[PDB]
């Protein structure tokens, strides 16, 4: 199973963005964006602080979220990935072009702003960029942070967790960052055992709906929403059966 080490040496953040975020990849990103819209815009989910866990080099998962949460902390294990994110934050020439994705979100949200203004609201929202390891009982390190109103994690936990016990423990580690009554939002692959960035292979925990749901409940959360798309990534990308999106509340 892919080690943390392999992420630092061999996960190329720009290639990942080229592979997935420029087909099945399109159809899945469309669906994830519509779920995020639903969760952050239509549903309750609101607050002062959202912490995004395993952000990678991506910002798509934060586009509707910056409308509901004053402040966003982005986090990942790989500093190389956070640096790729930071290129976008700082509006650098070589930064990835999220404009097609941003426009789609603006569309979903009733065209009340244009892309530029939406991007400026996300850049304004992101307050800290920090290191994170979900396998650590203190995932963000030795210094305390304020407790979050929401924890967001997209396509991270299956890749971070080599087995079911570690998966449960990661949910409890992350819970320590969340205030009681805080929301846990997870989107991840279903029954996937690997994914690809070009020729480089990464492991995935092949988890099913029942296993995900039982694990989230055991870790001390209620499930408010669980939704499945049974769309696999392209044949050279992953062997997932589909993707899930769950919303949970930490117990009070
Ligand atoms: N132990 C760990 N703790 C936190 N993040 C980890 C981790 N192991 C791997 N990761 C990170 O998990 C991410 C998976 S790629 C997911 C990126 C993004 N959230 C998206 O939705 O596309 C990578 O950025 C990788 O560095
Ligand atoms: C980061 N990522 C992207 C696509 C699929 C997977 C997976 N866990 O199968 C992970």
């Amino acid at each position: 199973f892919t080690s943390k080490d392999t992420y630092l040496r061999h996960f190329n953040p720009r290639d990942y963005l080229e592979k997935y975020y420029k087909s099945a990849e399109s159809q899945i990103l469309k669906h994830l964006l519509e779920n995020l819209f639903k969760i952050f815009c239509l549903d309750g989910v609101k607050g002062d602080l959202l912490i995004d866990i395993g952000s990678g080099p991506t910002i798509y998962q934060l586009l509707s979220a910056c409308e509901s949460f004053k402040e966003i902390i982005v986090t990942d294990y790989s500093d190389q990935n956070l640096q790729e994110l930071e290129k976008w934050l700082k509006k650098e020439p070589e930064a990835f072009d999220w404009s097609p994705v941003v426009t789609y979100v603006c569309d979903l949200e009733g065209n009340r702003v244009k892309g530029p203004e939406k991007e400026e609201k996300l850049r304004q929202a992101v307050k800290q960029v920090l290191k994170c390891d979900v396998t650590q009982s203190q995932p963000l390190g030795a210094v305390p942070l304020p407790l979050a109103d929401c924890l967001l994690s997209t396509l991270c936990l299956d890749a971070a967790c080599p087995d079911l016990p570690t998966y449960r423990r990661a949910l409890r580690n992350l819970g320590s960052l969340l205030k009681p009554g805080g929301f846990l939002v997870i989107m991840d692959a279903l029954k996937s055992s690997y994914y690809m960035i070009g020729e480089q292979k990464f492991s995935s925990l092949p988890l099913g709906r029942e296993a995900v749901e039982a694990a989230v409940k055991e870790a001390g959360y209620t499930i408010e929403w669980f939704e499945v798309i049974s769309q696999s990534y392209s044949s050279t990308m992953a062997n997932n059966e589909g993707l899930f999106s769950l919303v949970g509340r930490k117990l009070s």
